């Protein structure tokens, strides 16, 4: 089904992670590799020549074993096995292109973007800038019945295109935490500083487990009812960057083959919510995607000619880690009272909904 897309999309996950952390050392991170991946793949459908191979290589594709034509259809297959799943699990993902009203959009592009990526573009008046932000923030607002803040805040009048994507999640643990078991406990920002958080607990729990003596970390798999699972990576004290500098597909694959079911006595995991907005222009520059931002840009697939450059690329990701899963409620010891990593991956296609580091559960 998804053998070659998944390997590209795990690779992109980690080089994205590596960059985001470099931007914000010792700070929380959350983002969606899958969501950003479909975004830059959607941009690539309107790309040509150097602007196009720059996006595809940056998405970590090998353009000697695959082609633009095959990627566009490998993603459409992927995107539609996610729209198959039941309402055990619900992935609310958004992918929008806002283009300067002057430039016409061939109905060839808005067409393909629909049937291939479920996304679309809209004409936009970036001269009335305040109302521009008005209706782009309104698009992200519609990813949740919940109310969220503003993703676009400062928008230049001479903006050509803003590309927007967001991700919202809804699932249930196979093994929910009991709220009666959720207690106040310490979370150790450092070996000497700490903070009080809600601490979810389970006891006498047989779940996939692996103690990595090599990388000095501990890995557990918490399943959702849908065909996804949460990977939780508890690095030893003072060893997060050694774990961080080993992250890669090969490392993730090793953890995946090394997990074994194990009875665990007690499991302690913070009850928390994590959400981040990013402007990704710097990070995509770092990843080799230059021509799409310059005058050298060849997005002629969108407009019919080379009149168009990416101005802003914005991502928003929102995860809840509660007792029943995403929704709130009415002896081997694994205690996540320390900065840790969290990787939520889908079992059908092997892609990564969320990639996250929690250095502080309410911050």
């Amino acid at each position: 089904v998804d053998r070659g897309l998944a390997s590209a999309n795990v690779d992109f996950a980690f080089s994205l992670y590596k960059q985001l952390v470099l931007k914000a050392p010792d700070k929380n991170v959350i983002f969606s590799p899958l969501s950003i991946s479909t975004a830059l793949a959607f941009l690539s459908l309107g790309a040509h020549n150097t602007t196009l191979t720059e996006i595809l290589k940056g998405l970590k594709f090998n353009l000697t074993e695959t082609s633009e034509a095959e990627i566009h259809q490998s993603f459409q297959h992927l995107l539609r096995t996610l729209n198959q799943s039941s309402d055990e699990l619900q992935l609310s993902m958004g992918n929008a292109m806002f283009v300067k009203e002057q430039l016409s959009l061939l109905d060839r592009f808005t067409e393909d973007a629909k049937r291939l990526y479920g996304s679309e573009a809209f004409a936009t008046d970036f001269q009335d800038s305040a109302a521009a932000k008005k209706l782009i923030n309104d698009y992200v607002k519609n990813g949740t019945r919940g109310k969220i803040t503003d993703l676009i805040k400062d928008l230049d009048s001479q903006t050509m295109m803003v590309l927007v994507n967001y991700i919202f999640f809804k699932a249930k643990w196979e093994m929910p935490f009991d709220p009666q078991d959720t207690h106040q406990s310490r979370f150790y920002l450092s070996k000497k500083k700490w903070v009080m958080v809600p601490m979810m607990s389970l006891h006498h729990l047989t779940i996939p487990y692996f103690r990595d003596e090599e990388l000095s970390c501990t890995v557990v798999q918490l399943n959702y009812t849908g065909n996804a699972s949460a990977l939780f990576i508890l690095p030893d004290q003072d060893k997060m960057e050694e774990v961080e500098a080993m992250l890669s597909r090969e490392t993730l694959n090793r953890w995946g083959d090394s997990l074994e079911f194990r009875e665990i006595g007690e499991l302690y995991l913070p009850k928390f919510s994590i959400s981040r907005d990013y402007n990704l222009n710097d990070i995509l520059l770092q990843l080799g995607i230059e021509e799409a931002f310059t005058s050298k840009a060849d997005l002629s697939g969108i407009t019919g000619a080379r009149n168009l450059a990416v101005s802003q690329v914005v991502h928003k990701a929102v995860l809840d880690v509660f007792e029943e899963g995403t929704e709130a409620s009415a002896r081997t010891i694994v205690r996540f009272n320390r900065p840790f990593l969290m990787i939520i991956v889908d079992h059908f296609t092997w892609s990564i909904f969320f990639m996250s580091k929690v250095t502080n559960p309410k911050q």
